């Protein structure tokens, strides 16, 4: 370099060492000075990284270097500096220099290593040299660079990789372990799979060398390669298959030694139950792994209240956890984890081998652990346990009265959890046991936590429990749960509230009883603590709705001057029972709530206009704004971003609530609809950072239409600004889940909008989003290994509902654009996929529907009478449709087709009347009908195929057929076959029927109705003439 630029530079650069002041000023002196000066930069920095004997303006330039070198980048570099910048950066590598800044000079390193770069063998040599040094750092260093740059692995003669990583492993030194480790992990998550089979074979040794640091007693750096482990499981877990023992042997050798720190013993943890959800064949096939992972969680599960046997720092606490309990912590949220993905099935046998034992001990840690245990894994293996329930409630509840209390607050915690995972079943079998035992420790005879937790466990009960069973339990459960309100203890009283609220909702009309008692109490309370208030206004509002409005207006007035007070006062989790609250009033008082509307939505719009509120962001800059639960952090196209989560969360939680205050206001809520659309709905559809914006803004779409409709030219103009933005969202959505509900939300726009309510060149750009949409699910189904082993069917279920709801609203007409996207169809019929074949079917009977079809006759015919006969239930009931629809709209141009296939249908109408295929076969059914109507053995057959109780549009055929059969000693089955109709909720075909009656003497018409049961004669009565 320039003798002059170098003090130039050197001053600046230590400008940065420093103050705000001195060092902001230098900053942006780098920032504005220095495209005609990048290289001199970069050869200066690279210059100070390698050779300043000044640790802190070397590191500095190092970082800088390595920043500076991605923005530039490095491939636009003049190669005659390039190769400058290389050499000094190698130099200095090589060179005398402290950890840190060897650590730094790699990264540098590693940012002038690029595929399109010249080629760097001295970096090479320079790498395979020092791996052999015998300074430590240069072996770990040397690993970093590979590391970053894992190409470099390939670089190299497999004769000599393969060594230098079997050394790695072995190394004296545990950061050039570590290192080792890291590198060879890396190697896989950044190289494609084609080029895995190359240091596979190295896994055996890696594993190996694992007990050494047992010996060594170097614990801390296990759990480091732990970790790198655990992510090789997520990416090649049939690896470690036939070493699988080994592992879990030596797993289970780790977790056990409890004089270890938890680091590593939690990390193993992790890699053994971090296969099951990677490879669970595998871990199935293996007896040892369920075993071993059992064993060991209910081991660490033990590890409680230590050193502090009466566990009097824990009744002193509130119902919060301990989070101090780590190793327990992580025990049961592993067992819950792998019981999830491996069933009841795999691990019910070892499970219950040992809680049998664990019930049994003196130690009260053991019976706790029990306890936890089951109600870790109860979801998981829901399968297998909810034929096992008495066998459960028998082991568990002599335990509700142990002499120790975290024994009893377990056995509650047991109770609650089951009755949530076997519900409803569990609410109609146990209640008997169950609820006198969680009733008995609401007394004050037990503790608090117990009380409370005994409490909380009624809750998870009660939402599945009918209000006839609960019924005869109501005044015990009361009357305990008034003497926890009254407790000392905040939490106490708050979980009382919310158990009372929630018992209260199950009850309904039930509760009407215990409503004038209890809502003073409540009133009280309110009058008098954030949480407790909203609890208390979140309980009396869940009891008014249980009770309906006449009764609520006892005193709902003055709950609502509470809510204002409440609402307009001076913690952040009181806004959300306010508005729940509100919300819930509004269901009680129906028309009534609208004087409150001023009150109760200008909070909501504020929040719900909320921007996407991001943060264009810089690589070290990511991990401290990680560090808030409030927000997270992604990569867009390499070039970051951080979002702030919780608040667009909470603009979807205000949306929500706009859109169920439309949903019951109606009309009502009209003056509110122009700005909620234009402000909120529409502009959420751009938040491409945050999936539930994008869905709740589509949903609120027809919602806030159906709302100005029923009020009343600008709902025109509103909707063809709303429709237009879901059409162009088709095309621009990346989520197929999202796209689905584009297309389900023009759908119910299109039914509150009416007749012709979209343009031609919207129907022409809802085409194209069709298009792209059909496109690019065929190419993510023409997907589905060596190392690894309903989202399309429900988006395509509507795209065929919205092609029906435009084709019935243009009608017809869309028929033209439709014929663009026959390709698209075509294929899809005569794929293999069943689900593209249903879909394109379904289209099919669209384009019937609306003789004009004859361009297509002879091309899906075929297909369909194929089909008539398909294994695939679904696949008989689309194609039977098909015919029918034939039939029925294009009569003289379908009926070669519709006589000949007339004896397919006799036959697929004969599993036939089971639920599974109980619709296609009533398909076939009404389709036969409908032949028999456009143009006698036959009809005979039809009517074996009564009665038609599961599809609502074929049952409304078949029934009005019927009817025509008889205006234009079969007569038990001709009645049954109607009231089992209207009894089935599926469909004037009774006029019908009485005049067939009439014919027959007062005592033969008498006995038809002899087989009904009284429930169902009452409804006969008020259905006949």
């Amino acid at each position: 370099l320039p003798e002059e630029v170098n003090r130039t530079l050197l001053q600046i650069v230590q400008a940065f060492a420093s103050d705000n002041q001195i060092r902001s000023v230098a900053e942006k002196a780098l920032s504005e000075e220095w495209e005609n000066n990048i290289e001199y930069l970069l050869t200066f920095l690279a210059e100070q990284a390698a050779f300043s004997q000044d640790t802190t303006v070397a590191a500095l330039s190092a970082v800088l270097f390595r920043k500076l070198a991605l923005k530039a980048p490095i491939t636009h570099i003049r190669k005659e500096v390039l190769a400058q910048i290389r050499s000094s950066l190698l130099k200095g590598f090589l060179s005398e220099r402290a950890d840190s800044i060897r650590h730094k000079l790699s990264d540098a390193i590693a940012e002038c290593v690029q595929d399109d770069l010249p080629a760097w063998p001295e970096l090479l040599q320079a790498l395979i040299e020092s791996l052999k040094s015998g300074n430590p750092n240069f072996r770990e260093s040397s690993f970093r660079i590979l590391t970053t740059v894992p190409y470099l692995i390939t670089a190299v003669d497999i004769n000599s990789i393969l060594p230098i990583f079997q050394s790695g492993f072995t190394d004296a030194s545990d950061n050039v372990k570590i290192a080792a480790v890291t590198a060879f992990v890396g190697y896989f998550k950044q190289l494609p799979k084609s080029e895995w089979s190359k240091l596979g074979i190295l896994l055996p040794s890696l594993l190996n060398s694992l007990p050494r640091f047992l010996d060594d007693g170097k614990d801390d750096a296990l759990a480091s390669v732990f970790e790198s482990l655990i992510e090789l499981v997520e990416l090649a877990p049939k690896l470690f298959k036939d070493m699988f023992d080994q592992i879990i042997q030596f797993t289970d050798m780790v977790i056990k030694n409890k004089d270890l720190e938890p680091p590593a013993r939690t990390t193993a943890l992790e890699l053994l139950t971090v296969f099951s959800e990677n490879a669970p064949q595998m871990c199935k096939s293996n007896q040892n792994y369920g075993q071993t992972l059992v064993m060991v969680t209910l081991i660490m599960m033990t590890e409680v209240s230590i050193d502090d046997d009466d566990a009097a720092e824990w009744i002193e606490s509130d119902d919060t956890d301990d989070e101090e309990e780590v190793t327990y912590d992580h025990a049961r949220q592993a067992l819950k984890r792998v019981a999830l993905k491996l069933g009841g099935e795999y691990l019910a046998a070892p499970l219950f081998q040992y809680l049998q034992q664990m019930i049994t001990s003196t130690e009260w840690r053991e019976r706790f652990a029990a306890m936890m245990a089951l109600s870790s894994a109860a979801k998981g293996c829901a399968d297998v346990l909810i034929g096992e329930i008495p066998k459960i409630l028998d082991m568990v509840i002599p335990l509700i009265n142990d002499p120790h209390p975290r024994v009893q607050y377990g056995c509650c915690n047991v109770l609650g959890q089951i009755s949530t995972k076997f519900s409803p079943f569990i609410q109609r079998t146990a209640h008997d046991r169950i609820l006198p035992a969680l009733i008995s420790k609401l007394t004050s005879e037990c503790t608090s936590r117990v009380q409370t937790h005994a409490a909380a466990a009624l809750v998870n009960f009660s939402e599945f429990a009918s209000k006839d069973i609960l019924e005869p339990y109501l005044d015990s459960l009361l009357t305990n749960l008034l003497v926890l309100l009254q407790s000392n203890k905040l939490y106490v009283q708050e979980q009382a509230l919310t158990t009372i609220a929630f018992i209260a909702e199950a009850a309904k009309n039930k509760f009407i009883k215990y409503y004038d008692t209890l809502m003073p109490l409540l009133l009280n309370v309110l009058k008098v603590n954030s949480v407790l208030k909203g609890k208390c206004m979140e309980c009396a509002t869940l009891i008014g709705f249980a009770v309906g409005k006449e009764k609520f207006h006892e005193h709902s007035q003055e709950l609502i001057s509470i809510l204002v007070a409440l609402q307009n006062s001076d913690d952040d989790a009181l806004r959300s029972y306010l508005e729940q609250s509100w919300s819930r009033i509004c269901r009680i008082l129906g028309d009534d709530f609208v004087p409150l509307l001023p009150i109760v939505i200008p909070p909501l719009l504020i929040t719900a206009k909320a921007t996407q509120d991001v943060g264009l962001i810089e690589e070290e800059e990511a991990a401290n704004f990680q560090q808030y639960p409030d927000w997270d952090v992604v990569q867009v196209q390499g070039k970051h971003i951080a979002i702030h989560t919780s608040v667009l969360d909470d603009k979807v939680s205000a949306m929500e609530l706009l859109q169920s205050y439309a949903t019951l206001l109606r009309g009502q809520f009209a003056v509110y609809v122009k700005e909620v659309m234009e402000e909120i709905a529409l502009p959420s559809l751009d938040f491409y950072l945050h999936d539930g914006v994008r869905a709740a803004g589509a949903t609120l779409i027809p919602i806030l239409l159906s709302c100005l409709l029923a009020a009343t030219e600008e709902l025109v103009l509103l909707w063809h600004k709303a429709s237009s933005k879901l059409i162009g969202g088709l095309m621009s959505e990346p989520m197929p889940e999202i796209t689905q509900v584009y297309h389900n939300s023009l759908v119910n726009g299109i039914k509150v909008m009416g007749d012709n309510c979209l343009s031609e060149d919207q129907l022409a750009a809802f085409t194209k989003g069709v298009s792209a949409n059909l496109t690019d699910t065929y190419e993510r189904m023409q997907d589905r290994d060596e190392y690894n082993e309903f989202t399309d069917e429900d988006l395509l279920d509507e795209i065929n509902k919205s092609i029906a709801a435009v084709l019935k609203t243009t009608n017809g007409h869309y028929l033209k654009n439709l014929e663009n996207i026959w390709p698209m169809i075509n294929t899809f019929l005569l794929d293999n996929e069943p689900i593209l074949v249903i879909f394109a079917l379904v289209v099919i009977g669209d384009l019937i529907q609306y003789e004009q079809t004859a361009s297509m006759k002879n091309a899906f015919i075929p297909k369909v009478t194929e089909c008539l006969i398909s294994p695939d239930a679904r696949i008989r009931q689309a194609a039977s449709y098909i015919i029918g629809v034939c039939a029925q709209y294009a009569p003289s141009t379908y009926a070669d087709v519709c006589i000949p296939t007339l004896d397919t249908l006799v036959q697929i109408v004969d599993g036939s009347k089971l639920e599974e295929n109980r619709s296609s076969t009533e398909n076939a059914s009404a389709a036969i009908a409908k032949i028999l109507y456009a143009y006698d053995t036959y009809t005979a057959n039809w009517f074996k195929t009564l009665p038609t109780i599961t599809d609502k549009e074929a049952a409304s055929f078949n029934y009005q057929f019927l009817s025509q059969l008889i205006e234009n000693s079969n007569i038990s089955a001709v009645v049954d076959s109607v009231i089992q109709a209207l009894n089935e909720r599926s469909l004037t075909v009774i006029s019908s029927v009485k005049k067939l009656l009439g014919f027959l003497p007062s005592s033969d018409a008498m006995a038809i109705f002899n087989r009904y049961p009284a429930d169902i004669m009452e409804k006969v009565h008020k259905w006949f003439a």
